[PDB]
């Protein structure tokens, strides 16, 4: 019969093709697909980001007891390991002869001694760095900076949101409606350099991390540089990230062991200060917990090599709500001819002084608004069933109810 | 054995109920997703540049009644009108106020900040040393004066009074605009003591806009520093964003012709300004009377630092739905080197010393001749939905709009 | 029955709104970030701003390329304008005395190589990820700035470097010396002549080769330069839905090649950056053929010679960052370690410090956003809802379409 074989000849094409054509929908949906949304919206007011710095030096010359050059001067290259100075002729003489009064043993009793004492007294002070101070141009005091401790040594947080403090928020962008500090890095009390080592700098200035309160700061890694002599400009954006979670990505929405809110540096610095206390015994001036503090020896001996070794493991993901800051850095020169020599008066130090050691450092949001990066789901089930349906009620004319109408049959 | 039926039928009735009202509910969400893309291009429009003197007004160009009507204002004069004995700056300038500012017998003259803004300000003509577009010279007819908070400042590529646009045929470091500035520290104000308006950096202030938009250079800007040829690699941005219900944009276009951020901002702060101290400054459009120094003083530094906390919402100045932006990403070297310093202080008549705390490189370019557009798209349109919600209803029943119908009978 | 006639309507409006969102091949985004434990180490190209030695430059130099250089004028002879330091210019009113002199064969290649920046000297340190580097880890190539040198070139072989950490010192940090005094002194004013000092350097994949005049940024002598990376893997589409294309092809790469097929046609010529084997140009060649021939195609040829974006690319976004080099602890330490004078260290030294961020890299990838299958299912789903069409009632009224 021509008609029933025309008829059933296309039709078993066309259920072949609702077999291939459903069998790409569940296909794809199995795949769990995301797309992402990018959104900005206006707002009135932005809270303003935590804020973290360093001296790129780390302990104060000056702030050298004794006692501490007993204990860490190999360790900070200031000792060979019969514990004497190499007399080099790279050296300014005044403070050669300061260490080498300070660095005689003569009928020397050792005293105790402990490297978060000596990172504490011996780090920059901010109430001697912070010569000037201005959030949205009212005051601020070296009490608004939170003391915290990094690779880096003795390090300060802006508006770090600890203690029952609020949070800072701005109205308006632009240079004066943000944080705007004057930092004196304090250039003669940098460590002196006569040979190499894997953490010595001919760096001067401070580093930078601008980073949300609810994620310490990482500022070895993350950091930026901002050098003297200039009134650097960092230009914020404020983007809110919301990701997903597995099977779409690879987020972490939950909660997260010295912390209690979970972020990618958090979770780092735990691989971290673990594999150390496992390895030595012993915890790094930048971690957190209650192990004993690392002796010199037990740094040199121990934890370094077990950090070289750590590295030659631990992978931490993203979470699902992350406010990140992106900036814009810019610079020009300070002082002004105009106003080198009222600074000079200002602050009892010498022009050349100013110009090599004053940094400015402003740091304000571009404008009002904040984007919004979102992964949203891209093949939800409701879509599927549509799909199918639709496609179903196409090339043959079934519904779920006829399906079940051949069981009713066997 | 048909009340496992007709539970069948009541089970499978519930769930199109369900699935079919989640994507109604979604469809009223009125989603949207973006769509990144970068398309080629042979030619590109160079945007407008902006650019802003760090320092207002030259010290050599203020004359005794301006330094009668405004020193005071400015950090020159303490409230007894003399210099404020602390004098902590090099004699030459110093001497030259004592000059200026000796008010024995004195007539005080008519007196405005517009004209005093105008006429103070650091001139293109003087600024300028170099300046090339495409490799081909340029000279100050080329830059438009337009005042910001910053002052007289100067616009390359301004697009105004029907002027052809500039474009660009090729991206890296010559291809674009190169500039050297003079920033002339030696005219920069002296700085005795410290105000809200007092800085002690030296430099220029440049942002690179649009010709539809005027510039907010005091927010918008960038700093470039004197002694270093600047590099600024731009990236072209045209987002085209969604309206409500979508979006929050604004597509409906007082003080200027075209809607911008910006324009909307300056006009709002405007009105406030105008509104509570009948006062506007310079660098605010309209036609209201510009304020006196003592009007700064007395009223609009309190009006603006009032509003600067108890407002926000006087207006939120929502983004259009036809935006173009540019990136940028800043990149340095020294200028000049040893080699070429002394032929610079021969071209210009200047010192060594002048040249290294004076002279800027700016030099504005695109990447490469192309332009990343990223936009917002409707993730679910109403012909989708009825697809959705009808394949449903094709699938837990048999069910069309008509069968529907039927039923009401 | 009688508002069947609107329903029918309704499909067909519904149904051609589908049907011809489906032809645009539209296409929506898909950002993601995906962490790693390791990752690949970029090329890093960078070149000296001054192309050639001050003290290379020979009397057969001179010659030939002195007017080419703004070394002598026309006729061959010093401005003797006092406009530089009198050593150097005592240096080339000597090596320009043209009496009794033998002119020898010359072209521009050679020039570029030994006239050019030497990387043995240049570089004073080479670290990465802590462990020592030296010149052999760079590879020379030629960019319009001359003699140039990339860094991993994944080229002769060498496997590509990789990275297991971020930060200051897990990456490329290198200590260059830009040697201020072998700049050429400045007379006067050329196409070609720069007031600046320091260097230019360009992040790149190895399938690409450098376009450092174009895509470098600059480094600053005085300063260590942080430069913080990010890897991104874009993935775009081909047509219909996009304009991506699919030794190796890349935008660098077709752009040079547009560059020498038009010159060598219209010249005979090409310039030291640029592949193949035609002969160098002569500066009579530049001067006369090949300068005004590349300043003709940036105004009226690339229109002709266009060039797609790929579809497997992988990019390295950067943020710049400086501190102030070198410090006062360490300034007399580096002036006795390399025999200098402080003030030529602050003059003459940069760091340049390139790392990764952190261990991760964005993928950017364009998706196809209504495919075939997905328009069926709506206008199956309107069919199967204004009306009660499947396809075989279609098929019924074709049959019936026969009477
Ligand atoms: C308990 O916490 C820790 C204990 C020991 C640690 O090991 C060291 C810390 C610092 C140095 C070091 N800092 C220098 C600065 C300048 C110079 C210079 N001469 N320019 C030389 C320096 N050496 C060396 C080893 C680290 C810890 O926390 C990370
Ligand atoms: C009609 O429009 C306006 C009227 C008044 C305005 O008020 C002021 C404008 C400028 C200053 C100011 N700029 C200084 C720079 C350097 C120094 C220094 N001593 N170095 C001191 C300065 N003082 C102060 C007040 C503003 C207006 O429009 C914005
Ligand atoms: C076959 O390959 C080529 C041949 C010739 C080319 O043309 C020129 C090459 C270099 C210069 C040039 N470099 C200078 C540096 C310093 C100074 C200074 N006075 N300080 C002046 C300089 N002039 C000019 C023209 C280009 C080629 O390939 C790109
Ligand atoms: C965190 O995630 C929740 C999930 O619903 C979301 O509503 C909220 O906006 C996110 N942000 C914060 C700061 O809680
Ligand atoms: C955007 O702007 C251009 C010119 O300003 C205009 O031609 C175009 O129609 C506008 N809309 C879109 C969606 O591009
Ligand atoms: C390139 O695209 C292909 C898709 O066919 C993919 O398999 C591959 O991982 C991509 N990346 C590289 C480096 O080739
Ligand atoms: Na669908």
């Amino acid at each position: 019969s021509l008609k029933r074989v025309v008829w059933a000849l296309c039709f078993m094409g066309s259920l072949a093709l609702l077999a291939l054509v459903c069998t790409n929908r569940i296909q794809y949906y199995f795949l769990y697909p995301h797309v992402t949304k990018l959104d900005e919206v206006a707002a009135t007011r932005l809270t303003f980001p935590a804020v973290t710095f360093c001296n790129l030096n780390e302990f104060r010359f000056s702030r050298v007891t004794k006692n501490d050059l007993y204990h860490a001067g190999e360790l900070l290259a200031l000792l060979n390991n019969r514990y004497e100075i190499p007399d080099t002729q790279t050296a300014d003489e005044k403070q050669l002869e300061i260490l080498q009064d300070k660095a005689n043993f003569r009928n020397f009793k050792p005293k105790p001694f402990n490297m978060l004492e000596f990172y504490d007294r011996a780090g920059h002070d901010i109430r001697e760095m912070l010569l000037s101070c201005f959030f949205r141009g009212e005051q601020c005091s070296p009490e608004d900076f939170k003391v915290v401790f990094t690779r880096y040594g003795k390090c300060y947080t802006f508006n770090a949101g600890q203690d029952g403090k609020p949070r800072l928020i701005t109205m308006k962008g632009g240079t004066g409606n943000g944080l705007e500090i004057m930092l004196d890095i304090q250039q003669d009390e940098y460590l002196p350099v006569w040979g190499e080592t894997d953490e010595t700098s001919f760096e001067a200035g401070i580093k930078v991390q601008i980073h949300s309160q609810d994620e310490p700061p990482l500022i070895d890694q993350l950091g930026f540089g901002v050098a003297p002599g200039f009134q650097t400009f960092v230009s914020c954006q404020e983007q809110r990230l919301i990701y997903l979670p597995p099977p779409w990505g690879d987020c972490k929405a939950t909660t997260g062991e010295f912390y209690d809110t979970y972020s990618i540096t958090a979770c780092r610095i735990d691989c971290e200060t673990r594999y150390l206390v496992e390895n030595c015994n012993c915890r790094m001036v930048h971690m957190p917990g209650d192990a004993p503090y690392c002796t010199p020896e037990q740094y040199k001996e121990c934890a370094d090599p077990a950090l070289d070794f750590l590295v030659e493991y631990c992978v931490c993901e993203m979470p699902c709500n992350v406010t990140r800051y992106g900036k814009e850095l810019s610079m020009v020169k300070i002082p002004s001819k105009a106003s080198a020599k009222y600074l000079a008066k200002k602050y009892n130090k010498s022009e050349q002084y100013i110009g090599e050691n004053i940094l400015v450092l402003d740091i304000f949001f571009e404008a009002l608004n904040y984007e919004t990066i979102e992964q949203k789901k891209a093949y939800e089930v409701a879509g599927l069933l549509g799909d199918i349906g639709g496609q179903m009620g196409l090339f043959i004319g079934a519904s779920i109810l006829t399906v079940l109408e051949l069981f009713d049959y066997a």
